[PDB]
């Protein structure tokens, strides 16, 4: 009768680092996530889920509004989110739920709503208006660092230097050494302690909780013993072209990122380019990444154990997802940028209340992060806002993929200049011409740029997106077809704020179909 | 060069429980507050400071907007605060400061800004829009209780029963026994730990912090050994009429509260009326109240010690105040209600940065809680909003009371029906007729009711407000004079949102004088 | 079954220039208004009606919001009206009526809603947001002058020179000559033609129409033959002190206006002070004023005739009123300023649909211009907005004055500096200290200034307000009593926007009593 929602949002966790799917495909599950595996056994694992944009700001705007980037317009980190969009926090209040949130949303405020001197305009983003923060990372991670200091741990003068490899002789970069922060004071421990505090405060009352984890976001360094938990040789090999120049030749945007991404954005204090990492260094980076993932899973076990002991597990809808993926060396790239699958494909696992009709199933239907907000509101008995682009995933938990479900995946990326990454001059583009959209299915992937060449991949023969076919005249009809599907997608998703209203002889009315 | 502001807001702490003033008047300082005494030695103590309204919701609306109740209209607990009023949190963002807040504001949201199903409409109030919460009590004190539970302390099924006197044989009410919560898990310890966490996270960067404490708000029970720290016989005697009926005869509103106030609103689980407490029980209640005060002072010492060790004390403006006072048995009343001095008189101590020109001085100028927000913004170099009713107190820290400073104190009280206290039927009044305002100086006090008889007191001969003179024809000219001052006060404080703007032949302009 | 509302708002028309009341008191009705007399015979004439403030901007804000100046804050001409106040136009849309308006409202826009370069900030005011204009005077009377020019009449280079007395030898000032504009092109003819156009466009459909007339607002010059219609010797004598200095001695605000008012504000092109007009000139001015009044009445006859011929008269609520009064030489003043009765007392005549239960009655109950908006909305079946200060007058049309009706009249005046009248330096006052309020009944009148001496008049012995008694110690109790009534009035009318809402255990609720 009581209904809780636990929305777990990790950061930078790839869809192909989900053991349940690896085992289903007969692959070696090279990492351990027993608590995520529990959700998979009890619920539905969605194997074709994408975030509709990257990096964190855009991806979290889509997750928390149910809108594509084409509508929310929070197109990059540092770009404001218009206050007109209804977010999940405000919608939760509409159904009587407190929108409690741990972690962060990386939201720049609307300048029309606050002073231009607002300190929230000094950072990548701050908490989205409408949520109730009960465990904030805070900008500059001040919430975490203050908790570390209050726990009695002496921090270095530059606090992110806790993420340098242990030892004054250590070389910054991919490392086999632990970080300089003990496990009991890690950021994953922090968010977990906030979750337990909040759940204990609720004392059995119905809850919504957005439980955000920073890891496995970089720096790719882990508290002991997670730094040594996986052997580099057991990791999947990175997938990349023969050298960075051949890789970059595919497209100007690929060249910009191959040339510009720096190791220091991924390892604390590191020097050099991301593209020059060798296979051994990429394998070590992947092993450390897996260590950070297992630490999150260990922490989730503590949260799940509290739900078990208080008898709330079977009353709670649990949704596990990530904001976006990570290239992890694929295509000579680090991070979440561009158009490749690994930046956008993300885990999604949903466990309904009670015994799940499809417990253990793996769903191939094409799902998008914009679907999560409608799913939560549907489940709590609210109406889905008219403006949302996504649709509720609840049918997948009972009977399966609806007959009229989408037949392609869609995502977008905007690469206009921000303070730390400025491709416009290299690309020769103005700020409103720096975007792309992607449409794909089981067979083909089409990447359309507003003002650069398009790309087209045959995923059966070229699953790793190495061979652009868009300019091959033998593919003209196929490229036409996918450009046409994407164009229809644009038309179908124009803003829906008031378009159901009608004047007329009987006064104001609303159309429902 | 760096400037910090620490605004300490305690709850329910009377102005006559401030040792520095007691000693200056040659009275016994019957309670210990060495850390407040430090602020008094280093700064200016304002001995005639009032909150402009009670209880917490109205008083905090005035404190955090600089507006009288006549303008903010958050007239009682449970009544919404209109979003149009500029609050201190939003004003702080206007000067580049993060408006960090610990404690609570007891603010009901504006219904035009949120769903009517919003859970914030189930409680007395929630956090005021525009602040950055870093240590929230939360509604139902969930933040505190979750922190207690996470600290490993087993709570009773009804969590406020931690405030029953220790021992299953204990009788609820005024008590010589400790509460059932250890000192290390008290609510004052909680807010202090949040303050230290926040200050350690700041790591020397400029800060604003609203450090709110719940104590000495009831229940009047204290963790050991604060419950035994003061002897009842050493406490000041309550000041009240010969019996509750003679007290109630003064005015219908006095009768309503004398008849209706229940001991259970002041001692956990207690039965009976507040007015029937005997002198010994009132003395014990006062001794417990002093214990709660000293616990807060002990906690402030920990905050001050961190500022001392980090070298920030001399960079920080420290303002110590209370939201409102407490009758503490005076006039047979418990709580913060009506029109008597003890409900509205509150401490105010201000320590400027560096060596204070008036260190140790006690100021008799008439100050009001609406002055605190203008003071903070003036000190940080911002403009004081046009709409504020209060004025900056900074002149008092250097040269003294301005020549044109106010010559009377003013406050208001609205007693329209709320869910837990409904005087309208007894008084025979409609909801918009249930208010009073008060004006007073060193000699006379005038209490004007919208729709009940007025009251007038000669404070030299009748300092404790026992003898109404308003209906004595020999006082007609004096009562006229004070009604006239109060009427002028109303006219001078009509809303100022746009009244400085002018159209005219040169276009839109603003008048400054 | 169909219901229409015709709200006729003239400008600057005194309550003692209403023939129906003059005849009832056995006085000579020295002016002719047969069409107003028809309304009086068929409806209720309110003989104690006041505008709650002057001049046009403030008075029309009160009329069109139902709010006292203390709440609407449009305190003078040129001062913005806050958009938060619900006006009659928007309320009419709430009941399905088009808020058609002819004339003007003299409303300065809220600067938060429009560019500071908006041309509406160059003028005294423009149309209030929310009305549907169907016959606007326009700023600078451009709508009227364009209609004159399109009618083929050649205008002078400075268009207001149509109001110079006829003849190049004419001396500007009070005159026995006609204006230089024919009757068929007068401003009263213009507004009437707009009214007939609008009513003919409606073609029998239900209507609301605000029919505004500029006259008898100055310049006090009339089209032929209205300039010669009344003999100066038949006019009521102006009521004033022995000389302007003795008049001015009563109060600093009286001195400011006696000294500063110029004849050119009342007669086109005239030179000299208003206070030095002799009795003959004041008599001629009064005769011209009566001529302008009869012209309006003639025009109303044309509107009434259209309602008669289309069978709509008995379906229409007709309300006749003025924005404010006019000193007309009383107390050496011209215009609508200060505190005297003639500036604030105004006509009010209401004819219900069908046969009126109180046809011909004269009502002595104290009514205020804030009552008109609630009356209209009540009559159309809408709810009266919570925020309104006024109350519906409908009970007066059936059974009579409610038992709990107000027992005093109230009005306000704010005299802070505007571009054409700047008393602050002479008075020594700041901008927020330049107001007064007035309370009066059949016996006594009390004028309270925010920051200047008060005034008190015994209206039985001193009906024309010549003898201030406020400083007479024998009146201390009476002055006390009236200051107390006014103070209660302030408390009872604090803003009511959200004060009926309540949070509580059952969620958001509203109190109705
Ligand atoms: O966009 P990101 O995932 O790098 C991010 C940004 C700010 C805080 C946390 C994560
Ligand atoms: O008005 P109060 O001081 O009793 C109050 C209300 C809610 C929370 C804290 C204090
Ligand atoms: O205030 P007023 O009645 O002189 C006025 C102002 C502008 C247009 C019409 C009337
Ligand atoms: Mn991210
Ligand atoms: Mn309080
Ligand atoms: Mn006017
Ligand atoms: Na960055
Ligand atoms: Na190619
Ligand atoms: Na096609
Ligand atoms: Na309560
Ligand atoms: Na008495
Ligand atoms: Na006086
Ligand atoms: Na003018
Ligand atoms: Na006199
Ligand atoms: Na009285």
């Amino acid at each position: 009768r009581k209904k809780n929602v636990l929305l777990i949002v990790v950061d930078q966790w790839r869809a192909d680092f989900v053991p349940h799917v690896l085992r289903a495909d007969g692959k070696i599950d090279f990492l351990k996530t027993p608590n995520l595996d529990r959700l998979c056994r009890e619920g539905v694992t969605f194997r074709n889920h994408v975030t509709t944009c990257v990096p964190a700001g855009p991806a979290r705007a889509s997750l928390l509004t149910g809108l594509y980037l084409m509508n929310h317009r929070a197109v990059q980190n540092t770009v404001p989110l218009d206050q007109r969009h209804l977010n999940l926090g405000k919608a939760l209040r509409g159904v009587g739920y407190d929108p409690a949130l741990i972690g962060y949303t990386t939201t720049v405020p609307d300048p029309r709503t606050t002073s231009p001197n607002d300190p929230r305009f000094r950072v990548l983003g701050d908490l989205m208006d409408g949520f109730h923060p009960v465990g904030a990372f805070e900008p500059n991670m001040e919430g975490y660092f203050g908790w570390v200091a209050q726990n009695g741990f002496d921090l270095p003068e530059h606090r992110p230097d806790i993420w340098l490899p242990e030892g004054e002789d250590a070389v910054a970069g991919a490392t086999d050494r632990p970080s300089r922060i003990p496990k009991e004071f890690s950021d994953s421990t922090f968010f977990t302690e906030r979750a337990l505090t909040y759940l204990k405060g609720r004392d059995g009352k119905p809850f919504f909780l957005h439980l955000g984890y920073y890891r496995p976001h970089p720096p790719f360094v882990a508290s002991a013993p997670y730094h040594a938990m996986y052997r580099p040789e057991d990791m999947p090999a990175p997938i990349r072209a023969a050298n960075p120049d051949i890789e970059a030749a595919q497209h100007p945007l690929m060249k910009f990122y191959v040339d510009s991404i720096r190791r220091g954005s991924f390892f604390q204090g590191a020097e050099g380019s991301g593209a020059t990492l060798d296979e051994a260094e990429l394998r070590q980076m992947r092993a450390t990444y897996c260590g950070l993932i297992t630490e999150v899973d260990d922490c989730l076990g503590r949260v799940f154990s509290y739900l078990d002991e208080t008898g709330q597990w079977d009353d709670t809808l649990i949704i596990f997802t990530s904001d976006h993926g990570e290239q992890l060396g694929d295509h000579h790239l680090l991070g979440k940028i561009g158009y490749n699958d690994p930046s956008f494909r993300i885990p999604l696992v949903i466990k309904d209340a009670g015994e799940n009709a499809r417990a253990g199933a793996i769903e191939s239907g094409f799902t998008e992060s914009i679907d999560v907000m409608p799913t939560i509101l549907d489940w709590l008995g609210g109406k889905i806002p008219h403006a949302c682009d996504g649709l509720s995933l609840l049918p997948f938990l009972s009977e399966g993929r609806p007959q009229d479900w989408r037949t392609e995946l869609h995502y977008e990326y905007d690469f206009r200049d921000v303070y730390y990454s400025e491709p416009q001059s290299f690309l020769g583009l103005g700020m409103n011409d720096c975007s792309l959209c992607v449409i794909q299915d089981e067979r083909y992937k089409y990447v359309h740029f507003a003002a650069l060449p398009p790309l087209f991949f045959d995923l059966r023969h070229d699953p790793n997106e190495f061979t652009n076919l868009a300019d091959d005249p033998a593919y003209a009809a196929l490229v036409r077809d996918y450009a046409q599907k994407a164009l229809s997608w644009r038309l179908k998703h124009a803003d829906r704020t008031l378009t159901h209203y009608r004047s007329g002889p009987e006064g104001l009315s609303e159309r429902s179909h």
